């Protein structure tokens, strides 16, 4: 299996000029052979907005407006799947959603559970909890952005049952490039960050996309500031399998009854 | 408020000898300012046992015996407060330890909650829990080696108030020294990684002690192969207030609600 981030520079309440470079940078993961594609936290809106009607007026329903039927779209045509950030409109609420589809259609979606700054102004904060999508040949989870400092999200996503971790990012800090691969390794699944770059409305984000293994190895590695696509060899049975000698396994080792307590 | 980890040689099964080599290095750390000094797991025994029989022959009671009493009196001579690992036997069985010693004498003990490897063959799994002791001028979390492993560990002590993470360890693996900054950012708590070095009966630590800080700083670290005394000065309000941003405190922002689950 291939993964591949997408790290695009989504224009500020501009959909129809994300769709149209999305697109393009989806047909480039596609035609270097990944299955699977993920863009970044809010490709279609853009991040920075100074109110809310902004950002309300352009964002979508899930599934049934634009950006989701423009994904679906773009899968059938490039036989991927794609797990991508986007605003979702649910009736007059808001919040910071991924979308996951496949060439079959819409296979569901995850809202951001943990809200970064100013989006705690904008958006409600995410109501279904940590999704693991089966596709098949893979169990794909799915977490956005911010969602990465706290341990207990790609923990609870490894614990579902995620091969890879989707990870549509907009970072702003510079320590998410770093502890991805430690999410990797202390879980042994593989990391797909798909950063933006570029700046908008004073605020700059880092890029440095990534893919991390489960033996916390950096496969693959996005510059600050380019529009690019990384692609990276994937091994299903060195995640699946959760032993880290012969006499540890890293799920049967956890003692519940201890943690938080 | 000064730190440090004593990493040191344990010479296995010669308790004389590793206490009187203890004793240098705590006061080596005394002298630069040290008000913490934690040392390696097991820095009584070593590690690399053969049959549980060599092991229980030696191993004292906590805090009646030799290890305990030997560290109550560098503390009360030095003023200091130890964190030291060392094998417990309780009654008829033994645990792999923690002591917390401070110049009133002994403060508490932890047992060693995640055991690592062979470790099970020797040692009755802990049963305490994740504790946090209370010096007055600060509060000491205290895990021990592959507890590292599990974000679980280091996030129950920051929860619990812990100002610094004291750990000893006997670190094989090379990822405990990259990812201990991230368990310093995560919780925004100092973490004090106290490694051993040396070969036991062929089996080889990688030393690299280090102390964290949290802003996924290293402030000190040590070799591979030599015995040394680090030293850092950490700053109790940079734990204390859990706020990275004006609208993001990292405790208030956990929704336990949707993890594990
Ligand atoms: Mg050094």
């Amino acid at each position: 299996v291939k993964v591949a981030y997408v790290q695009m520079n989504p224009q500020i309440l501009e959909p129809d000029k994300n769709y149209s470079k999305a697109e393009k940078l989806i047909k480039e993961a596609s035609k270097q052979g990944a299955q699977l594609v993920v863009l970044p936290e809010l490709f279609d809106t853009g991040y920075n907005f100074e109110t809310r009607e902004e950002v309300f007026e352009i964002a979508q329903k899930i599934p049934e407006g634009e950006t989701t039927t423009f994904l679906m779209d773009v899968a059938r045509d490039t036989g991927v799947y794609i797990v991508a950030g986007t605003a979702e409109k649910d009736g007059d609420v808001l919040y910071n959603s991924a979308v996951v589809v496949g060439p079959r259609g819409f296979i569901g979606k995850y809202r951001k559970i943990h809200l970064f700054y100013r989006e705690k102004f904008f958006f409600e904060p995410g109501d279904l909890g940590f999704r693991v999508f089966d596709l098949g040949f893979m169990k794909v989870g799915v977490m956005i952005c911010f969602d990465w400092f706290f341990p207990e999200s790609a923990r609870t996503l490894a614990l579902k049952g995620a091969d890879v971790i989707a990870h549509p990012a907009n970072l702003v800090m510079p320590y998410a490039p770093r502890a991805m691969p430690i999410r990797a390794l202390e879980n042994k699944v593989y990391t797909v960050t798909a950063d933006r770059v570029g700046e908008e409305r004073g605020l700059k984000f880092i890029g440095k996309s990534l893919i991390a293994s489960p033996k916390a190895e950096v496969l693959s590695m996005a510059s600050e500031t380019e529009e690019e696509v990384g692609v990276a060899e994937i091994d299903l049975s060195l995640v699946r399998n959760k032993r880290i000698n012969d006499l540890n396994d890293i799920f049967k080792d956890r003692r519940e009854e201890y943690y938080f307590r």
